[PDB]
C-alpha cells in the first residue's frame, strides 16, 4: 500500500549513493556499507539456539515475510524448521550488535513453504512466506517492499536492467561484515544464464550478474539467500521485489551467475496463502 517508499529517503526527497545506477541502466561479495534505512524492509532470519544467522529476508507488510524456500527446507541436511526453532529480526544494519530502540524482533506463526519447491533437483520455486505472531510496527528503519504485477515486471525485469541485493552473508567463499551490504547487478539473459551451468534451468528463475568482460564484479553468498533482489520503478519511484536469492554455483566465480526465485512468476501463489487467512 505504502509499499516501496523509504522513509530516510523517497519520504524525505532524497537518493542513495547507488540509486541512479540502477535508473541509467533501464535502457555480499564486491558489495558496499548500505546506508541507514536504504533497504528498511530487509530482514534476518535467525536462529533460536544456537543463536545464529541463517538467510536474509523481506518484510513485504506488517504481517508477512519472504524468503527462499531451501532456508527453511531442504532434507539433504536434515533441515526442517518450525516456527518456533527461529526468529525474524526486522530493521537491523549492524551484523551483530543488538539495535535497542532501532530493530524490532519478531516470532512466528506459521512457516508457509510452496508446494512445489523442488529441491530434488534445482531449487524450482525457492520460495516461502512468514507469518508473524505479532504485526510490526513501521519505523524510518522498519518498512515495506512491494510485490510486483504485470506492469512491473514486464517493464524492470529485462537483460542489463540492474536490481540490487542486499545482505549480511559472507564477503567471499568459504568472513561476515559488521553492517548489511548492498550491491547492484544486472539481470542477464536467459540463454546465457542457461549454458553458464550444467543444472536445469526454469521459468521460475532468473539470474543477474556482470560477464567477464564487463570489469565490475559482484554476487551474492552464503546468509544472503532468502533475501531481497529489488528494482527503483521509475514510474511511482516506488521499490519492488522481483526475485529472492535462490541459489549459485561458488560465489562471484567468473562466467558464473548467481540465480533468483522469479516472485511475479510465483505471485499467485502468494497472494493464494495470504488471502486464504
Amino acid at each position: 500500500a505504502d509499499c516501496g517508499l523509504r522513509p530516510l529517503f523517497e519520504k524525505k526527497s532524497l537518493e542513495d549513493k547507488t540509486e541512479r545506477e540502477l535508473l541509467e541502466s533501464y535502457i555480499i561479495v564486491e558489495g558496499s556499507d548500505a546506508e541507514i534505512g536504504m533497504s528498511p524492509w530487509q530482514v534476518m532470519l535467525f536462529r533460536k539456539s544456537p543463536q545464529e544467522l541463517l538467510c536474509g529476508a523481506s518484510l513485504i507488510s506488517d504481517r508477512w515475510v519472504l524468503t527462499a524456500a531451501h532456508c527453511l527446507l531442504y532434507p539433504p541436511w536434515d533441515k526442517n524448521f518450525t516456527e518456533n526453532d527461529l526468529l525474524v529480526r526486522i530493521g537491523k544494519h549492524s551484523r551483530t550488535r543488538y539495535e535497542a530502540n532501532i530493530e524490532k524482533i519478531s516470532m512466528l506463526e506459521k512457516i508457509y513453504i510452496h508446494p512445489r519447491y523442488n529441491w530434488r533437483e534445482n531449487l524450482d520455486r525457492d520460495i516461502a512466506l512468514m507469518k508473524l505472531k505479532k504485526p510490526v510496527a513501521f519505523s524510518d528503519y522498519i518498512h515495506p517492499v512491494c510485490l510486483p504485477d504485470r506492469e512491473t515486471a514486464a517493464s524492470l525485469l529485462q537483460a542489463g536492467y540492474k536490481g540490487r541485493v542486499t545482505g549480511w552473508g559472507n564477503l567471499k567463499e568459504t568472513g561476515q561484515p559488521s553492517v548489511l551490504q548492498v550491491v547492484n547487478l544486472p539481470i542477464v539473459e536467459r540463454p546465457v544464464c542457461k549454458d553458464s551451468t550444467r543444472i536445469r534451468i526454469t521459468d521460475n528463475m532468473f539470474c543477474a550478474g556482470y560477464k567477464p568482460d564487463e570489469g565490475k564484479r559482484g554476487d551474492a553468498c552464503e546468509g544472503d539467500s532468502g533475501g531481497p533482489f529489488v528494482m527503483k520503478s521509475p514510474f511511482n519511484n516506488r521499490w519492488y521485489q522481483m526475485g529472492i536469492v535462490s541459489w549459485g554455483e561458488g560465489c562471484d566465480r567468473d562466467g558464473k551467475y548467481g540465480f533468483y526465485t522469479h516472485v511475479f512468476r510465483l505471485k499467485k501463489w502468494i497472494q493464494k496463502v495470504i488471502d486464504q487467512f
